[PDB]
């Protein structure tokens, strides 16, 4: 029973755990407490970029974006390599999804603009593609930092797979756009661990990871079956147990895509 098995690796890991897989042609969805609100952490990076990509002629893509010291403010891999020449817009995109940047997404969410710093435009592109759930409040670092519960910051396994499923399947975005969305997510350095870790290897995986306090680990990711059959994956974890400092887990992750894997094959 597949219920069974995530509330086993609940109690493996001291954590709560949020899965949904939407519904195809002939499989069923799959959901886990996939209605329950868990911090999107990076995960928001994903429609960022596309709202960016939306918003914008592609060639904004060339536009260079300068930042100094007092900009960076959090896990930044590559913003602070480049910290004394700037980033084009199309950098930026490509460091918060590849290596989930903190700074290239302040920076891009900053470039979507209007109120809470580009927040409430970004919470704006989630309800155009018909998202009522999700809500984007603060920016790096403190939107990670949300006490458990708390729903600022948060989005629900369900909206975020649904969201997810208009960019990279369907048509919320133009072929060129959706192409360099999901050109950056198969190009993803930070998910080997987490779903990709639970699908064979002929399955194509791309994706978006999430990390934060109290334990936080989200991966939501797009893959098809070795026939080209496309699912959208959206797991998230948080050991609010543990406290703040609770370490994130990955290997969770990795188990409760195995188990979707094994009913997806
Ligand atoms: C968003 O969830 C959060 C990011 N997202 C992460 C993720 O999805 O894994 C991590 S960043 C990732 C995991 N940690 C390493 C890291 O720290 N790399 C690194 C390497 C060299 C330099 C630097 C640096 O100068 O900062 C970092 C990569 C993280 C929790 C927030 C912050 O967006």
């Amino acid at each position: 029973d597949l219920a069974d098995r995530f509330a086993e690796l609940e109690r493996r890991y001291d954590a709560r755990l949020g899965v949904y897989v939407p519904a195809t042609g002939t499989t069923a969805a799959i959901e886990y407490r996939a209605d329950e609100r868990f911090a999107f952490c990076s995960t928001f990076k994903a429609p960022l970029v596309a709202a960016v990509l939306h918003q914008n002629p592609l060639t904004h893509l060339d536009k260079l974006i300068t930042y100094t010291s007092d900009d960076i403010r959090s896990i930044s891999p590559v913003a602070q390599q480049h910290v004394q020449t700037g980033m084009t817009i199309g950098q930026l995109c490509d460091a918060a999804i590849r290596y989930s940047d903190g700074t290239a997404a302040n920076l891009l969410l900053a470039d979507l603009g209007g109120p809470g710093g580009g927040t409430a435009a970004f919470t704006g592109y989630l309800r155009s593609l018909g998202d009522t759930v999700s809500r984007l409040d603060a920016e790096e670092p403190e939107l990670n930092r949300d006490p458990p519960g708390d729903e600022r910051d948060t989005t629900t396994p369900h909206a975020i797979a649904l969201v997810l499923q208009q960019l990279v399947l369907g048509n919320a975005l133009p072929p060129d756009k959706r192409a360099l969305l999901t050109d950056w997510m198969a190009r993803n350095t930070t998910g080997a661990k987490r779903i990709r870790a639970g699908f064979p290897a002929d399955w194509k995986v791309i994706d978006k990871t999430g990390t934060g306090d109290y334990g936080r680990a989200n991966d939501i990711a797009v893959v098809w079956s070795p026939t080209g059959v496309p699912y959208v994956v959206a797991v998230m974890s948080d050991r609010a147990g543990g406290g703040y400092d609770a370490e994130p887990r990955e290997a969770l992750l990795a188990e409760a895509a195995t188990c979707v894997a094994g009913v997806l094959a």
